[PDB]
């Protein structure tokens, strides 16, 4: 199997799947608050769910549209710079650490945030996790430059 | 060519590069929306275009920013899966359906957004595309977890 | 080292990663308009910084947030566009012309997003960046079809 392409690639493959599907999860939880709050933003879906008032905002779902977004901001990144840091032949076990602590911290970030927990703790968790993006950055840029 | 690392690979990228240029194109819509409703997002436009009172939302511009941030939300997570999959040795059909319902869902997705069709067409297109998501992002959690 | 698995791979990892690190320049950023003009998302945010009244938008931080979504909405594609265009056996002086109008257009994006400067600087620069990505577009596109 081409998983083995590098030594890091398959726990590279297994934290950014599962960070997809937590993803996945926080979209869904968004439709299970829009139809719970009776809160849609199209008046087609508020017609069909009980009359055009329902085509409105709410507190709830717009904390999660703000988790989503910020998954997009974080995430996204992650998954190209993690895809390119198991390539340069990192050190296995420093590389699960990176991958482990993203992981970890934005699972975290997620609880802390649709849980609103109190502050700083999802300012903690979401540092924590851009710890290790930093890194891989950091990396691939030299090893970029190097090879110019 | 390095297309052909993979049987799957031409489909993933031919259908993957549809979704690309399928964003550009809402992306362009947008532009085209702001411009013809006199609805700018910054000041420094609006006063280009005919005064600081045309820096105001619409609500069919910010229906294009939904169907946008929609796609980020589902068309960038499948750039990753769909590319990771190619490569996990999948049956060629298979493979293939898996894209196309992908395309073809959320194709059908930006015309009833755009569209403003009546629900659930919108929600119903989405969860098509999703399913094909789903089954790649539990094959690859499959087979990375076994070669870890 | 892998990173010379094609000519041009070197210039997009570099350009990429440059582009990853300038959209988390913007979030650090954000946070630092938070704070300063004490307009935070969150009331478990705003408790810990003065009181409620404290949630609330600010002009400057919606500005923040509609250059990273704009990021979000380009270099987004673009991590993905180009990393398939640098495998194709483009010409390297090409590739490089095309990854170096991208980060030059984007980072001058950002510049005219968060520096206000007037219309329509900032849409020229999106207009220039966007002009690589529609070529490798183009170009995946034909590669892709050939070969199914
Ligand atoms: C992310 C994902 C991943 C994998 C599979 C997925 C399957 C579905 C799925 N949805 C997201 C939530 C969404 C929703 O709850 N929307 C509500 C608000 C608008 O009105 C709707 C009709 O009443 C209900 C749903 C269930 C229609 C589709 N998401 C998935
Ligand atoms: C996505 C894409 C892909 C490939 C090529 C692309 C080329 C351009 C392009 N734009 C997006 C729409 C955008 C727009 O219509 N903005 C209006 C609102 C603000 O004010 C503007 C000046 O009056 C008009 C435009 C034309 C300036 C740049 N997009 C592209
Ligand atoms: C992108 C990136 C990349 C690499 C490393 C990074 C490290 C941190 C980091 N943050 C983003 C900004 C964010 C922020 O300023 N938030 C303010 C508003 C809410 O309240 C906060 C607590 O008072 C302050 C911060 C510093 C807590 C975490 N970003 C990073
Ligand atoms: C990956 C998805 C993670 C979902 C984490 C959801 C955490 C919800 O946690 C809940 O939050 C409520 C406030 O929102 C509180 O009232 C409840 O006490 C708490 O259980
Ligand atoms: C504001 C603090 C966030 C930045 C986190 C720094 C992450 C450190 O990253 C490290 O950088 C070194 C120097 O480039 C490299 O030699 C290491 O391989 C890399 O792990
Ligand atoms: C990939 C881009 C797809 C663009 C699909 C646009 C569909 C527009 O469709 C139009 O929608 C209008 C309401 O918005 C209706 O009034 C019109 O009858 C309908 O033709
Ligand atoms: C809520 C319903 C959405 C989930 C869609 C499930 C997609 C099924 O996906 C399937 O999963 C099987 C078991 O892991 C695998 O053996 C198959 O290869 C895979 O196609
Ligand atoms: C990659 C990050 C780029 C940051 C560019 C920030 C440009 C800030 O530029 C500043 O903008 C202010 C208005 O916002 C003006 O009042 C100042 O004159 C100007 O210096
Ligand atoms: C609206 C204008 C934006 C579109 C920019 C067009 C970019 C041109 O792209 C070019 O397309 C040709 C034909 O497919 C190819 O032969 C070239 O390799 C490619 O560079
Ligand atoms: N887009 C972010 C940029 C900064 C950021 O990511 N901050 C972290 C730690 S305070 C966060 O959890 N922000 C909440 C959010 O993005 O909604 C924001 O507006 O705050
Ligand atoms: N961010 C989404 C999460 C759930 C979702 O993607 N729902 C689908 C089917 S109802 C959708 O088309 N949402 C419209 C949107 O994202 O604006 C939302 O707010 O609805
Ligand atoms: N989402 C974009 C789509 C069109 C676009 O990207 N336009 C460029 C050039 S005018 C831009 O800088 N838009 C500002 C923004 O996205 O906030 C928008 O709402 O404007």
């Amino acid at each position: 199997s081409l998983v083995m392409s590098s030594p890091a690639l398959p726990a590279f493959l297994l934290c950014s799947t599962l960070l997809v599907i937590k993803m996945y999860v926080v979209a869904i939880i968004t439709g299970q608050v829009r139809l719970r709050k009776k809160a849609f933003a199209n008046p087609e879906d508020a017609l069909r769910h009980g009359g055009p008032q329902y085509c409105r905002s709410d507190p709830d779902v717009e904390r999660c549209l703000r988790a989503h977004r910020n998954d997009m901001e974080t995430i996204y990144p992650f998954l190209f710079l993690g895809f390119v840091y198991s390539f340069l032949g990192p050190n296995p076990f420093v590389a699960w650490m990176h991958f482990l602590v993203f992981l970890v911290g934005r699972v975290a970030h997620t609880v802390a945030y649709l849980g609103k927990l109190r502050a700083p703790i999802r300012s903690v968790t979401y540092t924590l996790a851009q710890l290790p993006c930093a890194s891989m950055a950091l990396q691939i840029l030299w090893e970029a430059a190097r090879h110019l």
